């Protein structure tokens, strides 16, 4: 049978191909989990069907339904066989779905405009000139609000009660917004967009400081899929190989647009 | 009527650790360090009672590629000798297809470690020269990354390292730290950043890590593929990532007990 790999549209993960018109199939499009996805399969001898998930979601559970929407939803009720993007491994997510070992390591990562004089976490809870947020759901919202670390306390503090609201919709607000603000606006956002909007165009943005932590983005597939034990071993295998650091080369920086 | 959980681990600092009075003491309570808190951490979220042990051999696990027996925790794994290994062992290919990885519980990579004063401070600039020598363990997967890589300045740094000569390669970890110590500003020595993070703040304060990661691999428990504590264990890795508990115990052992300031 045809495998069918649920992903979703993300630079530079999963992106259209300018004549994708005219293709047709995995043909259709490009990026890093395009990439990985035929490196996978073919270190588990399988075809496969790439399928960009219906609602553009990455997977979380409605409190009051219970349902689990996006790619982890297409997994949990059968649609879909495996995923391949950049969804992080998480504990309510790992309760429901099989993640291979992480095939990304990453972390929550401060983005500024070029010139702010911020250079780390600490150095944003010391002062008050340059607002600072994150988005306005999620894990990376909460690391803060959660966290027993002075730092990180000290900052949830001033963004939970910061007007104008310091919080976003999306992740290209945050991004459009620290672009816009003339220096008065950082975001906190995953190292890997932080990584990869600093070699695009127009070139005015940086990542700076340490990661605050460390996650991993896993291939998912249902609870108990045979397909598991092989997607999992092909992960290692890549990263032994040097392949995936390869991949994440090519997206990121070869095509870069910021100059070497 | 019951049966405690046997845990196999390994004498490395700072994540098991010999307590300075542990003659004084029994059990468990003989060792100290980041695995053993760990291993407290994991129990309790799994509900399992736990007894320590060191592994028998001193090693972490690899098989003979004659006799294809496993030797160090793994082995204890692999043939019934411990239920699980709570350790900084590499989540690799080869035994991840004998036994059950948890997720990562810790993440690095390939480092430089300098004695301080010596003018290198990434990998381009060892590649780059010869006056100051550097290498590898003299086996395992840090010589064997860049032994196969195809990367231009890993290349070079391979190109170098197998023919340098005198031999700039080390039987153990210790040695490549001794030997960083005591040549004078003229030896870099490759290995795991965690490591060298640690030795960074231990006495006597002299030598530095230089350079971003060369590479990515995580730590991870290991558990007998079957395992009724496998599910357990590794939902209890990522719920204590989740809850801070990692960061803050890499912190607790590698800084708030550090020398250097
Ligand atoms: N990758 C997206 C967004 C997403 C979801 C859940 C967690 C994180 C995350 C990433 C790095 C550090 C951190 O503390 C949290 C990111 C997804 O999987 O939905
Ligand atoms: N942790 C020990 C030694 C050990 C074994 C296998 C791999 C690595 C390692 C660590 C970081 C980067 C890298 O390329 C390789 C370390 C063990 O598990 O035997
Ligand atoms: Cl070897």
């Amino acid at each position: 049978k045809t495998v069918v790999v649920t992903t979703i549209l993300e630079s530079p993960y999963v992106m259209m191909k300018k004549n994708h018109e005219m293709l047709e199939g995995n043909e259709r499009y490009e990026g890093y989990c395009v990439d990985l996805a035929a490196e996978i399969a073919k270190h588990c001898g399988f075809k496969y069907k790439l399928t960009i998930v219906g609602d553009g979601k990455y997977g979380a559970r409605d409190a009051d339904t219970k349902i689990w929407n996006g790619m982890v939803g297409e997994l949990v009720y059968g649609k879909a066989d495996i995923a391949i993007a950049p969804l992080t491994i998480t504990l309510v997510r790992e309760e429901v779905i099989d993640f291979s070992k992480p095939f990304m390591s990453l972390g929550i990562s401060i983005m500024i405009k070029k010139g702010t004089p911020i250079e780390s976490a600490e150095d944003l809870s010391k002062q008050t000139e340059i607002a600072y947020g994150t988005l306005d759901s999620g894990s990376t919202k909460e690391f803060f609000r959660r966290s027993k670390i002075a730092v990180f306390d000290k900052m949830w503090t001033y963004m939970r009660s910061a007007e104008p609201s310091v919080f976003v919709r999306t992740t290209a607000e945050g991004v459009a917004r620290v672009r816009k603000s003339k220096g008065k606006y950082a975001y906190l956002l995953e190292s890997t967009m932080n990584e990869y909007i600093e070699q695009r165009k127009p070139c005015d943005t940086m990542k700076v400081g340490g990661n605050l932590d460390s996650k991993g983005y896993g291939i998912a597939t249902p609870k108990g899929s045979s397909l598991g034990n092989a997607v999992n071993l092909a992960v290692l295998k890549l990263n032994e190989q040097g392949l995936l650091d390869k991949l994440k080369n090519k997206w990121w920086y070869d095509k870069g647009e910021c100059g070497s």
